[PDB]
């Protein structure tokens, strides 16, 4: 009931927004882990450090890892970030983690206080 845990509401009704039919054209890349392997990007794992998506912030917010709302956002924005790091700007992943970044700060933005 207490204001950290309606926060994260709003997070857990972001984050079934991110993975929605409504977006799936842009959000698909970040459903399931990055497999370097599969996609032949083997210098992936030495690059990124700290590798996330939203399966992982999905599982994370099931478990009540996340405390906060920043802890979430912090999940999300690093996702985006590894996408930023590896992919040259003018491959279509980069375009597609700037679309769904938009919805994600517009929507986060919108936090209850
Ligand atoms: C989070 N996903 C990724 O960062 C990623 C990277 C690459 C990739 O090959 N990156 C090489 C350009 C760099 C050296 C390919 C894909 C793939 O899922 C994909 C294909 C086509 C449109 C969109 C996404 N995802």
């Amino acid at each position: 009931m207490g204001k950290l845990s309606e926060q994260l509401k709003h997070c857990n009704g972001i984050l079934k927004e991110l993975l929605s039919k409504k977006h799936a054209a842009y959000a698909w890349p970040f459903y399931k882990p990055v497999d370097a392997s599969a996609l032949g990007l083997h210098d992936y794992h030495d690059i990124i450090k700290h590798p996330m998506d939203l399966s992982t912030v999905k599982r994370k917010m099931e478990n009540r890892d996340y405390r906060d709302a920043q802890e979430f956002a912090a999940d999300v924005r690093l996702m985006f970030s590894n996408c930023y790091k590896y992919n040259p700007p003018d491959h279509d992943v980069v375009a597609m983690a700037r679309k769904l970044q938009d919805v994600f700060e517009f929507r986060y933005a919108k936090m209850p206080d």
